[PDB]
């Protein structure tokens, strides 16, 4: 399987993270929240290709997407609220604080799309692996 939409609407995950990238690059605080909203449209987006590697949940893909989407739900999660967290101590030079708290959970976040990406990747190679054998 050549990483069906599964591993391309993954990897628009971090598409979406550097769109938090660029977002806070000419915007202010006020995009602090939006940019990790486009992280929060990427597990959305990725839950379209969720529902793709879903029918392979029975076929295999159970293991990885209970792993991979359990741990992106609980950390895409805490960039929504780095997003709020920002927006929250937004301040012009304390801000910071909360922003290395951001970035920190950011790498944290980039983590469960990207291991989502390749174990959801393996979702649809999960199908192949049902075919495998047959």
């Amino acid at each position: 399987r050549s990483n069906d939409k599964v591993y391309e609407n993954v990897t628009g995950l971090v598409k979406a993270v550097i769109e938090m990238s660029s977002k806070i690059q000419p915007a202010p605080p006020e995009e602090y929240v939006p940019m990790v909203k486009e992280v929060g449209l990427a597990l959305r987006t990725l839950l379209a290709t969720v529902d793709e590697s879903l029918p392979v949940l029975p076929a295999s893909t159970h293991r990885e997407i209970e792993m991979a989407q359990k741990l992106l739900n609980s950390d895409l999660a805490e960039l929504i609220n780095k997003m709020k967290l920002a927006q929250q101590y937004v301040m012009t030079s304390l801000q910071q604080e909360y922003k290395k708290q951001m970035l920190t959970a950011a790498h944290a976040l980039a983590v469960d799309a990207k291991n989502l990406l390749d174990v959801i990747d393996q979702a649809r190679l999960k199908m192949i692996s049902q075919s495998r054998p047959h």
